[PDB]
């Protein structure tokens, strides 16, 4: 049998997208029941996000701050919509507490937990299926851990790292994130180097850190010039995007005690 780890909030937003007026708690869980049934799940795990990350915020105070800007400018009607959704998200998360183990730790994101769970009990299953539409989860991809999105109805394995992410492996995808930037999570990257232009430098010189050693890099191009004068930036970005390496840390940030309760809480279900 397999293990399934869903992206509680990500799915919520999907339901919201489809319709931001109708309650979706009921179908929400049913969707996680069919899926679990389908992926021969043995342990279904539901994880939702709650508050900004404590780990990231430290290495970057303005982390996801753009998302706060957006709420600030929302109209009285849209703000209401946002609150409506979240309410429905909470309810969708409460109903879940009746069928699937649901976790939430204020200060810790979801990708930080799912990486821990996988790192923690992954070996106890044949496969591991993560339910999300967030390609950032693809940093956990292996030949025994993949992801499935509804927004496309596509599954994602490792061999597909080039078509879906313009890189060859997890370490690469990371470095590309720490180099190119993540407009979403509000993270500044080298001015001038995107996916295609960034992968090249990664294919030639290596990964972020391997590249740090090598600076200054040759070439007279500005994005190259900019690159050479943005080392400090790569260090910070690498710790914000390298999910599989800093997750434990990201959890211990909100408490060496919380991390413990979560650890025992997982194995309890895994066993
Ligand atoms: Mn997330
Ligand atoms: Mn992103």
């Amino acid at each position: 049998r397999n293990l399934m780890i869903v992206d509680g909030t990500n799915l919520g937003f999907r339901f919201k997208h489809n319709n931001s007026k109708k309650p979706f708690a009921s179908s929400y869980v049913s969707t996680i029941q069919s899926l679990a049934k389908s992926y021969s799940a043995r342990t279904t795990i539901v994880l939702g996000d709650k508050g900004k990350s404590v780990f990231r915020l430290e290495h970057l105070p303005e982390y996801k701050g753009n998302r706060d800007e957006k709420y600030a400018q929302r109209t009285e009607e849209e703000k209401a919509l946002d609150e409506q959704f979240f309410e429905y998200l909470k309810d969708a998360f409460e109903l879940c507490k009746t069928t699937f183990p649901t976790f939430t730790i204020r200060g810790v994101e979801a990708d930080d937990m799912a990486a821990y769970i996988v790192k923690l009990i992954g070996h106890l299953y044949d496969h591991v299926w993560l339910i999300s539409t967030d390609g950032d989860w693809d940093t956990l991809l292996t030949d025994k851990v993949s992801r499935f999105s509804f927004t496309t109805r596509r599954e994602y394995h490792l061999r597909d790292m080039y078509e879906h992410h313009n890189v060859d492996d997890v370490e690469q995808f990371i470095s590309l994130k720490a180099i190119m930037g993540d407009l979403g999570d509000n993270i500044r990257g080298v001015e001038g180097i995107g996916a295609k232009r960034g992968y090249n430098i990664i294919r030639e010189f290596g990964n972020v850190l391997d590249i740090i050693d090598q600076l200054p890099l040759p070439g007279k191009q500005k994005y190259i010039q900019n690159l050479n004068a943005s080392e400090e930036l790569l260090f910070r970005n690498l710790i914000l995007v390298d999910l599989p390496t800093y997750c434990v840390d990201a959890i211990a940030a909100v408490g060496q005690d919380v991390l413990d309760k979560f650890t025992k809480d997982i194995l309890e279900i895994a066993e």
